[PDB]
């Protein structure tokens, strides 16, 4: 987990707006969140990570134990049940609500952060450059 510590801003997107209307997000505010380039913090403290997602636009935090399931509410206002673990070397992010799933990955490949959502047949890719 240690590698994945520290400040990472948004350098490139791909998809965004498919992932976004397959979640059901309005058009309004798919205009505002395609032009804004988050700022993402991973901290450590014992067993608990803590998540940041910095911007101009919506902020969010949240704290968790690997393997434990907790209660979350996102960005886009909907609250899942949520599960985080270690696959393989990457951080895979299961959420379930409703009956449906999507999930979050996140990998380090040469000296980057890559983030892939899915939903449905849509697929996002984001990356992410060490500050
Ligand atoms: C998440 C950045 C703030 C903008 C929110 C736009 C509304 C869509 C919500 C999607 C939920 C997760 C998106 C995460 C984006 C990211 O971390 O790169």
């Amino acid at each position: 987990v240690d590698a994945f510590l520290g400040t990472w801003k948004l350098v490139d997107s791909k998809n965004f707006d498919d992932y976004m209307k397959s979640l059901g997000v309005g058009f309004a505010t798919r205009q505002v969140a395609s032009m804004t380039k988050p700022t993402t913090i991973i901290e450590k403290n014992g067993d608990i990570l803590t998540l940041k997602t910095h911007s101009t636009f919506k902020n969010t935090e949240i704290s968790f134990k690997l393997g434990v399931e907790f209660d979350e509410t996102t960005a886009d206002d909907r609250k899942v049940k949520s599960i985080v673990t270690l696959d393989g070397g990457k951080l895979v992010h299961l959420q379930k609500w409703d009956g449906q799933e999507t999930t979050l990955v996140r990998e380090l490949i040469d000296g980057k952060l890559i983030l892939t959502l899915t939903h449905g047949t849509a697929v996002c890719t984001r990356t992410y450059e060490k500050e």
